[PDB]
RNA sequence: GUCCAGCGUCGCUGGAC
């Protein structure tokens, strides 16, 4: 049982508290230490990485030892503690421990308050340094010198040894003695520290440890990486071996026993230095409690708020959920643990300081993720730093954001579910740069409807359509050099992370996707459709070319706001979803007046082109060739009006846009195959299932983007708690409109019963289903199924439809005129051209097979 | 500077036998966390400043730099008759 | 509508009446 604070009268860094939180280790590593010395080998280890706190560890047990209440006669001194990298060089490992032995005795020998004993001591003290440094010359020479030998045959006076000569390891083991009889302790304990810095200092450590310090009144206790401590050993192995012999017995099957035998010897060498029962290992907070399910053998007791009773704080686990959920915007499951499961992995130190910096801010506030990214920027900046990423601390964007999620995909090399963010790498540099960038998305979209779709657009969809084209040219592991340098070509070209326009994005990615045609050579590709420009010579049916001039009102608005025209070596028009959403994310960030969306809304209908990526053969030879709306502008203008009220309340999630483009790419990819294997000389009009029209793919691209949109919001957009979808199973629109209008449905009952709107909760979906420039798209003239069947379901939805937005948008002699059967009037909510439009590649003669 | 001292470190006889290519990838990557370790320990990175060089002084035409910079072509040169760098 | 002309491995595109 254990209470944590955040607020402290001194302002401590990091809220490590004193001595931390590992009493339990530090107590179980202190009773054995006395243990060990209960004779009437003590050499410990502490496992740590990266800075994990062993210093403040090691000297917490120092403070447990060097303050005791002289409880018991067995006592623990424990000398300064000893750096070897900090160390001056050419300087043995015993004489600095002399060195350090000299001050505790001669300063308690001061101490005194005998006389005599004093004179008696310092005598005999001064006697045994004396002695030491005759032999001190053994330890380190080149040669040796036929006079040593009559001080080797030089008896010890009033000193019994049990071996003759020199036997420096003796005189040592005699000065330690006398040094724990003036001190009146038992042992003497010895703290070393890491050699992370200097690779090979270690090695004059070992050594000593082995050969001088192997006696009952000494312990000690090091610190450091067993990686480093074995290379040290191994590599010394070698350099144990006859030169000419490694130069003449290398036949490939000596060799065999030379790495074998080098092995064996390192092996035996470290469990004889560092038994595994005297090895002890810092535990993060996870391992002590957090896991679901289990009662932890320990309880972290945090309180955030200032002055807050000790028996009223939150929990650990608790503590940050608070603080991630809504940080992030989730709501909870396994999408809410994953991040604060790695979170307690990481060290108390840095976990602490964080805590302390978001809960600090947030009472003193009284944007959420706002004080997350910079809690988290000033706490993780060394990742950052060391992943490539954007460390600048201002000067922010969604431009910048852009990059940075390719950036970070890239450097995980897992490019389908990169737009994910969820920290499952196996290097713990990115582990702690993925939560860092979940804060960003969170903030920078909370609260904005362009700023959600760029976003989407921009930077998620990029991941998905890239990993279309890498698999055919510069493949990733033949060629490093070429598969980075397209990276660079593309993010280049399409200006990933420096935006002039959501809408010029798709400008542009129709030319990136339409290089890659399909066996058949139709002009369908992934969430588009090619149209001709130049009238064929025969039209079997009345199929003619497109003639954007027969349209007329608002539909001709939404005909010129969604073409585009490729220059490749022979000019190309396409028609494409993702125009649409980028149409939309321009004129939905001008909010001003109708002035303003005078120009804007002229800007958005604007002829473009754009050039074929320069990675494609015709790169070269491209460049050698190369006041009615009135009325619909008003339609707009009430639509931004009503925008902004729910425009407020948005706020998205970094997991919520990884599952509507999931969603998204899926069901528009598999509306393409199923809609151009289907299509023949009398299939206009529809009026079947079989029969497909360039009008019915066209608006079945839309329908089949809301659907996605629909149904991830309300099962993961936090404004809501629970679901409104029941517990069935859920499929994609791909030839019917009947499982777009089930779903719906089944929201429109689930949720009147609990008396609520559909803008208070799930309100994106709302806006989206009503704008008038995606009207005319939804009931076009030629896409509507004509069957006894499946007219009722189509009909019913357009009252759904109706019933969400509030308002009527089909008159009944229109609506009756589309679903008439037989074969002047002027339309000015829908679309007419697409009816009968000529499809490029269409090589099917063919009629409608009967049955 | 700092990886080629790190390599001095390793006993020299070790480096000629155990040549394989598992063997030296091993200890390629451990040189280079020694290497990132030293460096981020030595100068923090909540300190290092990078000095900006002159297209961000500057910035595109269209774009907004945060400076401005006029030039002399003239002895004597009046600051009004001082043209921008582009 | 027919023609001339142009690009691609017939398909696609440009111009005029």
């Amino acid at each position: 049982k254990i209470i944590i604070n955040l607020f402290a009268p001194n302002l401590p860094g990091s809220t490590k508290e004193d001595d931390l939180i590992q009493k339990s280790l530090r107590d179980q590593l202190v009773e054995s230490i006395r243990n060990s010395i209960a004779y009437p080998r003590n050499v410990f280890f502490v496992d740590g990485t990266r800075g994990a706190g062993k210093t403040t560890f090691i000297n917490s047990v120092v403070k447990s030892l060097n303050s005791d209440q002289d409880d018991v006669k067995v006592n623990i001194k424990c000398l300064p503690t000893i750096d070897p990298t900090k160390l001056p060089r050419h300087e043995p490992i015993l004489v600095t421990v002399t060195a350090r032995l000299n001050k505790m005795v001669s300063d308690k020998l001061k101490g005194y308050w005998a006389s005599n004993d004093y004179r008696k001591q310092k005598e005999q003290w001064q006697n045994h340094l004396a002695q030491l440094q005759r032999g001190l010359h053994l330890l380190t020479d080149k040669e040796y010198k036929p006079e040593y030998f009559s001080d080797a045959l030089k008896l010890d006076a009033q000193l019994d040894y049990s071996i003759g000569g020199q036997d420096l390891s003796e005189i040592f083991e005699e000065l330690v003695k006398r040094a724990c009889e003036i001190l009146d302790c038992k042992a003497i304990l010895i703290t070393f520290d890491d050699i992370d810095t200097q690779f090979d200092a270690g090695w004059d450590v070992l050594e000593s440890i082995r050969k001088f310090f192997n006696s009952r009144k000494l312990v000690v206790v090091a610190t450091g990486d067993l990686r480093l401590y074995s290379q040290l050993i191994r590599g010394k192995q070698y350099e144990n071996y006859s030169k000419t012999l490694l130069e003449q017995e290398k036949e490939s099957v000596r060799l065999a026993e030379r790495g074998y035998m080098v092995e064996h010897l390192e092996q035996q060498y470290l469990l004889k230095l560092f038994p595994v029962q005297k090895r002890i290992q810092l535990k993060t907070m996870l391992q002590l409690v957090g896991e679901k399910g289990k009662a932890g053998k320990e309880e972290i007791k945090v309180k955030t708020e200032p002055g807050m009773q000790d028996i009223d704080a939150i929990d650990v686990r608790q503590a940050i959920g608070d603080a991630v959920r809504e940080g992030l915007n989730l709501r909870e499951g396994s999408d809410a643990d994953m991040y604060v499961n790695e979170l307690l992995k990481q060290p108390v130190r840095l976990l602490m300081q964080v805590l302390q910096d978001f809960y600090t801010k947030k009472y003193h506030a009284t944007s959420v993720p706002n004080l997350l990214r910079n809690a988290l920027y000033g706490s993780m900046l060394s990742s950052i730093y060391r992943a490539g990423l954007n460390y600048e601390q201002h000067r922010f964007g969604m431009d910048s954001l852009c990059k940075d999620i390719f950036t970070y995909v890239k450097q995980d090399r897992d490019f389908n579910t990169g737009f994910y963010l969820r920290p499952q790498s196996e290097s713990e540099a990115l582990r702690n740069c993925s939560i860092y960038l979940a804060s960003q998305v969170s903030e920078n979209c909370q609260g904005s409807l362009s700023k959600f779709l760029q976003m989407l657009l921009v930077g998620c969809g990029s991941v998905s359509i890239f990993n279309q084209f890498v698999t055919e040219l510069a493949r990733a592991e033949n060629d490093r050099e070429k598969f980075e340098q397209l990276i660079s070509e593309y993010v280049a070209y399409m200006s990933v992370g420096r935006i002039e326009s959501a809408s010029h994005w798709a400008n542009r990615c129709c030319a990136v996707v339409a290089n890659s045609p399909n066996d058949e050579k139709i002009g369908v590709f992934l969430g588009m459709v090619q149209l001709n420009r130049k009238s064929r010579q025969h039209m079997p049916g009345g199929y003619k070319k497109f003639n954007i001039d027969t349209e007329n009102g608002l539909a001709k608005a939404a005909m010129a706001s969604s073409l585009s025209t490729v220059a490749s070596n022979n000019l190309m028009d396409f028609c494409s979803v993702f125009n649409l959403i980028g149409a939309i994310a321009d004129i939905s960030a001008c909010r001003c007046e109708r002035s303003a969306i005078t120009n804007a809304f002229n800007k958005v209908i604007a002829q473009t082109t754009c050039i074929v990526p320069p990675w494609s053969e015709a790169a070269v030879r491209a460049e050698m060739k190369g006041t009615e709306f009135s009325d619909a502008i008003t339609k707009v203008e009430q639509w931004l009006k009503n925008v902004n009220e729910i425009e407020i309340g948005i706020r998205p999630s970094a997991l919520l846009i990884g599952k509507v483009w999931s969603r998204f790419y899926f069901n528009l990819n598999n509306v393409a195959d199923q809609h151009k294997t289907r299509l023949y000389r009398n299939a206009e009009h529809g009026r079947m299932a079989s029969q497909s029209n360039a009008a019915k793919i066209m608006r079945f691209n839309v329908l089949a983007f809301l659907h996605a949109v629909l149904v991830e919001e309300s099962l993961y957009h936090s404004v809501s708690d629970r679901e409104y979808i029941g517990e069935g199973l859920r499929l994609n629109p791909v030839t019917s409109v009947d499982e777009f209008e089930k779903k719906i449905k089944i929201i429109g009952e689930k949720l009147k019963a609990d008396n609520k709107t559909w803008k208070n909760t799930h309100p994106l979906f709302f806006l989206l289903i009503s704008c008038p420039i995606l009207h005319p798209f939804i009931f076009p003239v030629g896409g509507i199924n004509c069957s006894v069947k499946a007219l009722n379901k189509e009909t019913s939805f357009n009252k759904l439809i109706d019933e969400i937005v509030g308002d009527k948008l089909l008159s009944d002699e229109e609506w009756d005129y589309l679903t008439k059967n037989n074969d002047q009037q002027i339309f000015q909510n829908t679309i007419t051209s697409l009816n009968s439009s000529t499809i490029v590649g269409a090589s099917y003669d063919k009629d409608t097979p009967a049955r």
